[PDB]
């Protein structure tokens, strides 16, 4: 067997698979966006999540197409019920860094707005702080053309890495994802609660919104408010689900 031929045939037979993640106001209300997360549904091994196979798929060279694959279903699932999404509803991808270097990228979000009305949705590109990209005149050009198509950048997993004010200036980046492992830790470590807090003020300092992950409980969700925490996003506000329960809820809260 070789991994690299299966992830080729997966791909081949439409395998790799949207789930999507609500995010919702800070302070509360009907859902804002959605962050899209890739699933394998393998015929004999069911439903595989991603940490389990993106990193092999990197290595391969087949993320790109994977992505590109991954948007197109969106575009399929989503273009033709703008009806349930109240305009500026956000649609987040995780783009990997090979992608970044390629001006294909422009094409793939232009193609991705193009399955909804004008100015109807925000997309979203999140770029780990885990791996900052090297920039080049094929950075600075790319990054140009997406803010002019009116994407947005995002930096998740924040607060892991080592990003500095110069980087999000740079990648001209709109929005800071705080990552799960900090939300962990309201009311429980010290530390965090500083670290949380630092990136809030680089955030209001720089005029960044923020999204919380992994957003549990109460307890997390009112902290987090409390700071002006812009987006939330977690268990509490709803696992990553399959596109029919998205609908479902989409609609409950299309009627209140
Ligand atoms: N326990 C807990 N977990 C929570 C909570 N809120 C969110 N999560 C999980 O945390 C991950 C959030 O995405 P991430 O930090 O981008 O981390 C992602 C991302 O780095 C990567 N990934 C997912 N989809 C894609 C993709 O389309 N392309 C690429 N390149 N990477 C992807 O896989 C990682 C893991 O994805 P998932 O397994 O879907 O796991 C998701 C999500 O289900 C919570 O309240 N509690
Ligand atoms: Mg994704
Ligand atoms: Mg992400
Ligand atoms: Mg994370």
């Amino acid at each position: 067997a070789s991994p690299s031929s299966e992830l080729r045939r997966a791909l081949e037979a439409n395998e790799f698979i949207p789930y999507y993640q609500p995010l919702s106001p800070g302070q509360g209300g009907r859902w804002i966006g959605v962050e899209v997360l890739m699933r394998w549904r393998h015929p004999r091994e069911g439903l595989i999540r991603p940490d389990l196979f993106i990193p092999f798929a990197e290595r391969s060279g087949l993320i790109v197409p994977m992505t590109r694959a991954l948007m197109r279903q969106v575009a399929e699932d989503l273009g033709g019920h703008a009806g349930k999404l109240e305009p500026g509803f956000h649609i987040g991808f995780n783009i990997s860094a090979t992608h970044c270097h390629e001006l294909a990228l422009v094409d793939d979000c232009r193609e991705l707005l193009a399955a909804f009305p004008p100015g109807h949705i925000t997309l979203v590109l999140e770029l780990t702080e885990r791996e900052l990209i090297e920039s080049s005149e094929v950075t600075d050009r790319l990054f140009d053309e997406l803010h002019a198509l009116g994407v947005k950048i995002a930096i998740d997993d924040f607060g892991t890495g080592h990003s500095s004010l110069a980087y999000l200036r740079k990648f001209q980046v709109d929005c800071l994802k705080i990552d799960q492992s900090f939300v962990a830790r309201i009311g429980i470590d010290t530390l965090s609660g500083h670290i949380l807090d630092s990136i809030v003020e680089l955030s209001a300092k720089l005029d960044l919104d923020i999204v919380a992950e992994g957003v549990e409980t109460p307890e997390q969700r009112d902290y987090l408010a409390a700071r002006g925490v812009d987006y939330l996003q977690g268990y509490l506000i709803g696992r990553p689900m399959p596109l029919e329960s998205l609908l479902s809820s989409l609609t409950v809260q299309e009627q209140q």
